[PDB]
C-alpha cells in the first residue's frame, strides 16, 4: 500500500530530510517512539548485551545515541572518516546512523576483502578510527603502525550503555546537503573509494517517492551485502516511508527462504546469486506466497521462486485482482552509481530505459552519443552519483568521458533508450572478425543449451599481446563450460558450442572443454 | 568602455564557452587571428628561439598548439595532471591554454616553495609530469624517483616548432562544465592545500558579473600578479574573451611596474599589495601615471594615495554627462586560490572587505555552524559555484574545511546589518585573554593608525605549560606586543603604557608587555 | 534583535511555507496560540461586534476561519478571485489571510479608486465575489448588473460568529507554489494594471534574504502602508513569521503615526512618504521618538532630517562591541505593485535608488533591449523571482512591459561602475529639446535644491500640431516652468533668467519660459 497523503505532504516539505538524519525526523512527523520498525536476526549484539531480534524508534534511538557517546568520548569529530569493517548490514546500518549524527563519515568496509588490499584501501582514507569485531579485530589493530594512524581501533563490544551521555550537546548533527555521511568500496586492483552526501544517498528515493513511486509501507526484508550502497539506503527508506525493515545478515538461499517463511515479506531484496540459490532449492512445502516482488543487484529458473507467489493487477473491470505470480526486477547500480538509475521488470541483458532523475547514454572513445544499435560505454549523469573518490581525484575524472559517468560497461541501446547489457568494458575480446563480448556470448549459450549450468567465455593469444576493449591485438576465443548433474557430455564440446553460436548468429570459438 | 552588443550576445549564447576554451572560441566571434591580443615582457622564449613582445591570436594559438603537440607526444592525455613548475605568468598561462586543449589538468607550482614541501606537494599529485625551466629542473629530477614517478621532468626549451604536428586530431578538447582544468596552491606553515577548478567553475564569476553589465571592458590591463595564483590566469583568460589588451609583467618590482605602466599606459593595473607599496616608495614625482583608472591589489597597504592621486577617473557629472575626476581607483581584492577569485565588491572598524558579489553568499559563522547576526565576531564563510569543486587527492582536508554549510575562509570576522563585512585576524591568530579576544591583525591596525611611527607590530601570546588559548581553545594568555619603528624614529621610555595609550582609546585589551625592535 | 536559529533552521527546512500558509505553520514551529501577535488601531470591528486592539495567533486563527466560512458557504472555491474593497490595512490581511485558507485569490482594490475606473478595473477581472463595507458596498452592487457578475456583494458585518462551521473540511489549503494568491493594482491615468502574486512569488524575495540573515529581525513594526499594496501584506505576514510584534494603523495622518510611535514605541516604522513628511512638519519638540531605529519609506522627501535626528542607531565600535550612536535610518523603498517589495538596497546627481538585491538584477536598456554601460540614460529594467508572474486577464500589456528580457519599471536611470542606480524621471515624462532631453524630476530636484524658497516645480513641454517629443518619439519641444514658492515668499523678477541660472551652473539645458503660481 502507498503511503499516506500526510506523509507525503511531510516528506515533500522537509527541505532538512536526507540521508544522514533520517531516524531524527521520523518523531518529528508524527512517528511514535513506542512502535516497532527494525527486525533483527539475532546476530547484532547490543551494548547491553542483548541479541534483540526487534528494535522499536525510541530504542533505535537509543542504541544509535550510545554509539555516538562512544565515538565522541574516542575524539571522533563532525567531517571525520570512521571504518566500519564488518560484514553485518546490521553493523553497519547502526555505525551510519550513530556517525551521521555527529557529522562524521562512516567507510563501510567489507571485512572479508583481501588482507593486504583491505590494509591500503584503508590506509590510502587517512580515517581517524576503525569499528569492527572479533574475528578481524587482531589483524585491523595493523593499522596503528601506519605513518598516519587511526586514533583507535575498537570493537562494537567496547559501547558500553550510557555512553551517550557522551554524545554532543547539539545532537543530532544539522547536515547540509554536500555534506558526506559514508564512503563504500566498489567490486581488480586498490578498489575505488566512492563517497556519498546527505543528498546523494537519498536523492533518487525522494524522486521516486515525488512521482508516487517506490513509496509503500510493505515490509521488506534486506539480505543484501551489509557494506553495499544498496543495503544502506534501502534501510533508511524503509523507515522513512513507514515499512517494516527486516534485517538478515545470512544470504544463504535456505536463510532467506526461511527467513520469509518467518516473516512473510510483501517484497525481498537481494543479490542475483542469492536467489540463485533459492532456485536449486526443495521450494515444494514452501510458504512464500506473501512476496509480491524480488529485487535483485546473471539469472535462470527463476520462475520456480515466482510462480510459487501472486502479483496484484488492475482487471478488465477496472478492480483490482489477484494474479499468479510474483515479480522480478533487476535492479542495475554500484556502490558508485547509487541504488538503481534504470527502471526493468531479446538481444543481450535488458537494464531497461533511464529513471527521471538520471540521463543514459552509449558512448565512442571520444565521448560522442552514439546512435542506437551502435556497441559503446554506458555512461550515466545522476545528482544520486557520488561526487567522487576519496583522496583519489586522479582515478576519478578518468572515469568520466564526454560528461558521462562511465559505469564500466559496454552495451547498445533502442530508438527508445532502452539499455542493454553486453560485457564488462574489460571482459570485452577482440578477434579477428570482431569484437565478442563475454557476458552476452555465455547468456547465449545458457540459453540454446538448458544442459549447461556454468559457462565463461575467455580469450588466448600470444604471449605479450592485448586484445581488449582499450588494446589493438586479437585473440581467439574459448569457451569452459560446467554441465548440470546428469547432462551427458558432448563428443566434440568446441563443435557441440558453435553449433549453437551459428544457429544463433554470434561468431564461432576456436576451443571448448566441458569441465563439470 | 564596454565590450561591444554583439560579442555580449555571442558570449552568453556560447553555452560550451569556458576556462578550457577560450582561445577556441575566439575566431568564432570573428576575432581575427592576425590582431595583437597578448603583449609579453621579453623573458619568455618561443619555440623558434624568438623572445617575442606581442603575440597575434594567430600566432597565440600557434605556440599554444606547439606545446600541446609535444605535450601530448610525450604521453599527456585527457584528465591527467601535469605540474608546471614556475615563477612566469606567462609560462603558467600558455601551458594552461596548451595542457586544456588536449583535456589535461595544469598544475600550477610557485618554483620558489620550499623545496622540502615543494617535493612532497607535487607528489601527493600523482602527476604524469613536470614541465620547467633550467633554474629548477635539475632539482625536480629527484621526483623521478618517486613510487609514483612523472613520465618526464622536461624543459620548455624542448619544445621545438613542429611539435604542433603531434597533437591529436580531435584538437581542440570539448570540455564538459565539470571537467578539471587547473590545479593551484594555498598560501607558509604545513603542506600547501591543492584546490582544482573546473571549465565552470572558474569561468562562472566572470560571466555572472559580465551577464549583468560588469567587468566587461576592453580596457587595457597589465598582469603583475604572482602567475601561480589563479587571479593570474582568470584575468589573462578574461581579458582575451573581451578583446582587452593583456600586458604581462614577471618583474613585481614597483620600478618595473612603473616603467610597464609608463610603456603601455594601461587603463587597469592588476598586482599584489607589495608591488604597490614599492611603489609608492619611489619618488614618483616626473612619473606619469594618469593612464590608469584602477589599480587591483590581491595582496594590508598603506600611502597607495600617492599612486591614486597621480591617477584619474571618469563619473557622470551635474549634466549627466561623462566627467573627468582626480583621483585612480584602488579595489582590495578578497580571495584565495580555492575561493576563486573575487566574491566581494570593496571599493574604519576592521578592515572592510565588501558586500558580496550576487553571485556568492558570506556569512558569519558560529562555532556550531549557526549564522550569527550583525555585530558579532565569529568565522566568515562564503558559498558559490565559483568556489573550487574539491582539494586535489585530500578530501580528509576538503570537507573539515565546511562548518554550517559554508566554505570557511580562515578569517574571523564581523558584518553590519547591510551585509557589509570586515576583516579582523586569521583565526589562528587569535589570542584569548582574561579581559576578552585579541584580534592580532586588527590590533595591530589600530596601533599603527594611532603612532605613524611605528613601522609593524606583531602580538604574541604567552601562557604556560599545556595552556592552549586560540579561537578553538579555551585557555587565557597574557598578550606581549613587539614593534619595529620607524627608521632613526625615537624610542618611547615605557613602550608597554605607550602602547596601553593608544588600546584605552579605543577601548581594546592591553598588553601585559611591549618592546621596541 | 535577529531569530533564534532554532526558528531560522524550521523556515529553512520547510518546504512548504510561503504567503498563502503563514499563519497555519506557526504553530507547527512551536508558536503558542495564548501569545500576542497582532496589534490593532481599534478602527477593525471583529465578528462578535469587538473593535479588538489585540489578536492572539489562536484568535487571529479564529476571526480568519470565520470569514473562510462565510466565503465558503458563499459559493467561493478554489482558485477564485475575490474582490476586497477598503482602504484599511487590516481588513486587506484579515481577508487574504481567509481566502487564501481555502484556496481562493484576494483582489486588493482600494476603495478610493475613482468609481468610473474602479467599476472597469474589477469588471475586467471576473471575480466571483465583492467583500466591502458600508461606504462603498451601495455603489459596489452595480456589478451585480455586469455580463459576467459576481455571486455577492457583501459587507464584513455579514461574517457572523459560527460561520468557521462552513470552510472546508480540508482547511487549510495546501498551496503548490504557483498557485495565485493574491491581487494589487498599479499606481492615476487609464485603467490600472492588474498584478498577481503567487504563494511562492510573494515571499521569495523575503526568504532568500532571510536565507542571508537579513530582513529577519523579531523588532517591533508599525505598519502605516496602504493596505491595498503589496508592501502593507508582506510586511505583515513577514512579521507574523519572524515572531515580530506587527501594528496596524490604518490613519496616515503624520498626527496619528507620532502619537502611535509614542504609543507602542516601535523599533521600525512603515509608511509612505506623505505620512513621513506630514510628521516633520509638526513640532516634534515634546515628542518622545527615540524608539524608532528606522523608517521604511515606499511613497521624494525632504526634511525627513528632522526625524531621524530624533532617533537612534546600534553599530560596532572601535571595541567590537555594540555602540548607541545618535540617528535613525532612513530607507527609501524603490519597488512597485509589480516589482514585489524591493528589489533594491539603499538607505547626488539623481535619487539614488542602490544596488540590486542577491535575488535580483537590473539593467539600462537601450530602445532595443542592449544593455547600456554605466554612465548612459535609458529604461530601468529588473528580472526576479518576487516578480509577478503577469497582469491578471491581461496578457497584451503584459509582455509589452518587458525589453531584452528585463521588466521594464516605467523610470528612466543611469548607473555608475559599480551597478548603483539613479533614478532621473517616468519614462513618460521626459522632454526631448533641441539642446537634447530634459528629465522632469531631476530638474526639478535641481531646481527645488538651489533654490530652498521653491516649493514645487514642473516641466512642461510646448510643441507644434503634430509634434510628439516623449523619448519614444523623435520631435523636438520647448520647455515651460510653473513654480510654486514658499508661504510669503519673494517672487523674482526674471523668474526665467531666475530658473536658467541654476540650470546653467549646472549645465542642464535651460528652459525657454518659467512663471510663478
Amino acid at each position: 500500500m502507498m503511503i499516506s497523503e500526510d506523509l507525503r505532504q511531510k516528506v515533500l516539505a522537509d527541505a532538512a530530510l536526507g540521508a544522514g538524519n533520517v531516524i531524527h525526523r521520523l518523531p518529528l512527523y508524527g512517528r511514535s517512539l513506542d512502535e516497532e520498525v527494525l527486525w533483527l536476526d539475532g546476530t547484532w549484539r547490543a551494548p547491553d548485551g542483548s541479541r534483540p531480534e526487534v528494535l522499536t524508534l525510541g530504542g533505535l534511538h537509543e542504541v544509535v545515541a550510545e554509539y555516538a557517546g562512544f565515538y565522541t568520548r574516542a575524539g571522533v569529530r563532525a567531517k571525520d572518516a570512521v571504518a566500519i569493517v564488518s560484514t553485518s548490514i546490521t553493523d553497519f546500518a547502526l555505525n551510519l546512523m550513530a556517525l551521521t549524527g555527529i557529522g562524521a563519515i562512516a567507510s563501510l568496509v567489507n571485512a572479508n576483502m583481501p588482507a593486504e588490499t583491505r590494509r591500503e584501501y584503508i590506509r590510502r582514507q587517512r580515517v581517524v578510527g576503525i569499528m569492527t569485531r572479533e574475528p578481524w579485530h587482531a589483524d585491523l589493530l595493523a593499522h596503528l603502525d601506519d605513518d598516519e594512524p587511526p586514533l583507535f581501533v575498537a570493537l562494537q563490544s567496547e559501547v558500553e550503555p550510557g555512553n551517550r551521555e557522551h554524545r554532543p550537546a547539539a545532537y543530532p548533527f544539522r547536515h547540509a546537503p554536500g555534506d558526506p555521511i559514508l564512503i563504500s568500496h566498489s567490486s581488480t586492483g586498490i578498489p575505488k573509494s566512492a563517497f556519498h552526501t546527505h543528498e546523494t544517498l537519498f536523492h533518487g528515493a525522494l524522486s521516486r517517492l515525488a512521482d508516487g513511486l517506490d513509496c509503500s509501507t510493505r515490509k521488506r526484508l534486506l539480505a543484501l551485502p551489509g557494506h553495499h550502497v544498496s543495503a544502506m539506503s534501502n534501510t533508511l527508506l524503509g523507515l522513512t516511508l513507514g515499512a517494516p525493515v527486516v534485517h538478515y545478515t545470512d544470504p544463504s538461499g535456505k536463510a532467506v527462504l526461511d527467513g520469509i517463511e518467518k516473516h512473510r515479506p510483501t517484497i525481498v531484496f537481494g543479490f542475483t546469486h542469492t536467489f540463485t540459490e533459492m532456485a536449486a532449492e526443495d521450494l515444494t512445502d514452501r510458504d512464500l506466497t506473501s512476496v509480491e516482488a524480488y529485487y535483485a543487484s546473471h539469472a535462470v529458473h527463476i520462475r520456480r521462486l515466482l510462480d510459487k507467489g501472486y502479483h496484484t493487477a488492475t482487471g478488465p473491470d477496472l478492480k483490482p485482482k489477484k494474479v499468479p505470480g510474483a515479480i522480478f526486477i533487476d535492479m542495475f547500480g554500484s556502490t558508485e552509481m547509487g541504488y538503481v538509475l534504470f527502471d526493468f521488470v531479446v538481444i543481450g541483458r535488458c537494464i531497461g530505459r533511464p529513471m527521471r532523475f538520471a540521463q543514459a547514454a552509449v558512448v565512442g572513445e571520444d565521448g560522442s552519443v552514439l546512435p542506437p544499435g551502435q556497441v559503446g560505454r554506458l555512461g550515466v549523469r545522476s545528482k544520486s552519483l557520488t561526487p567522487g573518490f576519496w583522496n583519489d581525484n586522479v582515478r576519478w575524472h578518468k572515469q568520466w568521458l564526454g560528461g558521462y559517468f562511465l559505469t564500466g560497461d559496454l552495451a547498445y541501446r533502442d530508438a527508445a533508450n532502452t539499455f542493454y547489457h553486453l560485457d564488462r568494458t574489460t571482459d570485452a575480446i577482440r578477434t579477428e572478425e570482431g569484437f565478442v563480448y563475454s557476458a552476452y556470448t555465455e547468456e547465449v549459450l545458457l540459453r540454446e543449451y538448458p544442459e549447461i549450468l556454468d559457462c565463461t567465455v575467455v580469450g588466448l593469444a600470444d604471449e605479450g599481446v592485448e586484445f581488449g576493449w582499450e588494446d589493438e591485438g586479437v585473440a581467439t576465443v574459448y569457451a569452459l563450460v560446467n554441465l548440470v548433474e546428469g547432462a551427458e557430455a558432448p563428443q566434440d564440446p568446441t563443435a557441440w558450442i558453435n553449433e549453437a553460436l551459428g544457429r544463433a548468429g554470434l561468431p564461432r570459438v576456436a576451443g571448448a572443454a566441458i569441465v563439470t
